[PDB]
């Protein structure tokens, strides 16, 4: 006998207890990925990162939305603990919905305090933003001691006030000119094995802005009153002095060495894919197949794919793609076709193919134990 | 202007909606993975798949509540298009339940047609059960044109009829002294590019039962009336004739040759962590940090810890862990606490250094490049 009793939860309840479906892990461990370019190995909590990030993909969403004709200066900031992403979108539109749960409810409200609810449930074949499922922002305020969004149109601001974890939810309209959205949360260090927002949080928030920049040169970003620049081939030098970048339409990616086993910075929109996914897995095997090709023509050696990739660092930005779609709310790993994917990336493999074998610091290690094991 | 129209989704409209966080991808695409030992690459669509596994996990998460004086026969059947799962555990308690919205509704109704209602909502450090979500069986009946669940407690049986996504739901009761569960469904291949349950799924679910009966050797499998055997240094020379395995209190492992980088079939009580996480990456970590001491010292070479896994195949069940922990649905990334972790596994790596240093076949390949460098 353990006990198989039936119970059953609010969303609210179901986003606490089963949290790390929503957000990722509590525990402050040691994970190895990419800040500044560099493969260095520090200590975070996963989930405390993801509860800055929803917030920041909301705003890059509303850039996205208009074209960057609106959200393009987002400003973030991070002090004493306490996290403000600001944006000048168009505001959260504050017409009111209704919840089947009688309840009539302002547009804003429901966004911020109730999973389930956004702006991201339209066609799907449509969509472009990275967001899509209308939870990460009830995920920042269930998981905050004080959560406040401030929105306006041009007409009225309404200020949503949250404190507890969500279980304190109040918010007052007041007229305004002002058009735009703000959100300031400090995190409910009770579901984290940390008690503070410290320094390695401010290295990845900026390391996450520093790429959107080069995703996104449209918007000015800020985090902590320094606007951040952006320039893609510098950007993709951090990673390898030594890198090679191709720049087409729906595409930006780079090429260099690594010492120990493929690794990848890889973006799918506004969408960091941490775990890769299907994107970069095909087109590593595009690329793989006219390389294999040539080198084993070149000089007659036999390297496998795994051999090729596990000494390349890529780095790959797909731009503006409909309807991506993933196995986690983490968005971790893009899970769309195969073949949508390869309609979007007009990858020309065969220009990828010949520069990487006319750079001898990044083919070199490929073939070598392959040549030394000719002789 | 893409418009951004806030809107509100019922549990299963969000199911319908964002399947593919709840199940995985639609599309029928050619994915690497093991078959029988054998790393093929074979086409599917992960999604189908997925329903299959939530209804045999629920049978042996039963096994499990029992220590194996229940469920201990599990019945799979795969004929034309209809997946039939029996088992012989206590059966479903028929008590009742009440949801916040009024209704009272009986206990294996909840469990069966609504998310956020199951029986693995307890402590979560004592909740040994591959099942926690209360999710998985609505998501095969939301996405089946059939769902047919019976169980009976001893005294009587419920029924509970379910037609076209589970918009048509009805449930009846008679007595009997028959004590189990069984669930049949049709998919809905409206969801899923394939109209078809061909061979490959049965091919999968086989291998699947297959890697179940060798870490549960109380409980007997079959598959369409074939009796489903265990050896598990059987199962792992299907891997690697050259293999090699150790087995502990919580553990069994088994360390074999890969010939196109680290592969590892994995599984954490009764679920495949086919993107591994944490456990596998800390035992490989442990695994490493003495062989290449050794490997350095009893040979004078440099070989990193990517080129000493990319060329193992692992296979490590990890039986009786308490609150396991994953950033899906889909259960795929075991992502629980490194500590929490290596205090189940009580892994001897010292043991496991010896032995693989002790054996040509797989040690060769690691100092192979490494020592024809070094002249
Ligand atoms: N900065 C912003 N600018 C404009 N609209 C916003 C902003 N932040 C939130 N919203 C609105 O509020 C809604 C709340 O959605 P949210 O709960 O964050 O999930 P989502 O972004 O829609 N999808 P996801 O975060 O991937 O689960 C959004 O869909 C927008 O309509
Ligand atoms: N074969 C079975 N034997 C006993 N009880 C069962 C069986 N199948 C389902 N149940 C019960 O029905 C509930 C429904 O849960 P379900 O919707 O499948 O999600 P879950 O198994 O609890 N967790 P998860 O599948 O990971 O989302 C279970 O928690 C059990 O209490
Ligand atoms: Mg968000
Ligand atoms: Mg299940």
């Amino acid at each position: 006998m353990i006990k198989n009793e039936i119970k059953i939860l609010s969303d609210i309840e179901h986003i606490k207890k089963r949290s790390g479906m929503y957000i990722g892990s509590s525990a402050n461990e040691m994970h190895e990925r990419f800040l500044f370019g560099k493969w260095e190995s520090v200590q975070y909590v996963p989930g405390l990162v993801k509860l800055i990030d929803e917030i920041i993909d909301n705003s890059v969403d509303e850039g996205i939305r208009t074209k960057f004709k609106f959200a393009n200066k987002i400003n973030v900031t991070i002090k004493n603990n306490q996290v403000t992403v600001e944006d000048n979108g168009r505001g959260i539109p504050q017409a009111m919905v209704k919840t089947p749960t009688g309840e009539e409810i302002p547009g804003p409200v429901a966004a911020w305090t109730i999973p389930k609810a956004g702006g991201n449930f339209g066609d799907d074949k449509e969509r472009v933003t990275g967001g899509m499922n209308g939870v990460g922002s009830s995920l920042t305020n269930i998981f905050s001691v004080m959560f406040v969004g401030e929105t306006g149109d041009g007409q009225n601001n309404i200020v949503v006030r949250c404190s507890n974890g969500m279980e304190n939810k109040s918010w007052e309209t007041i007229p305004g000119k002002w058009k735009g959205t703000r959100v300031t949360f400090i995190p409910d260090f009770m579901s984290f094995e940390t008690n503070e927002l410290s320094q390695v949080y401010l290295d990845i928030t900026l390391d996450r802005l520093q790429t959107l920049a080069v995703v996104y040169p449209d918007i000015q970003f800020t985090f902590n009153g320094k606007k951040v620049q952006g320039n893609f081939k510098k950007y993709a030098r951090q990673y390898d002095e030594h890198a090679i970048v191709q720049e087409q339409e729906n595409c930006s990616i780079a090429v260099g060495r690594s010492p120990d086993g493929f690794r990848q910075l890889t973006y799918v929109n506004n969408i960091h894919t941490k775990n890769g996914g299907h994107h970069i897995d095909c087109v590593m095997d595009d690329i793989c197949e006219d390389l294999i090709p040539q080198i084993k023509r070149k000089f007659k050696i036999d390297v496998t794919k795994a051999r090729v990739k596990e000494c390349l660092t890529i780095v790959m930005f797909v731009r503006d793609m409909k309807n991506m779609r993933f196995d986690s709310q983490t968005k971790e790993r893009l899970t769309s076709p195969f073949g949508e994917i390869r309609s979007h990336i007009q990858l020309d493999a065969k220009k990828i193919s010949r520069a990487i074998l006319n750079n001898e610091a990044i083919l070199m290690p490929i073939i070598e134990a392959a040549l030394a094991r000719k002789l």
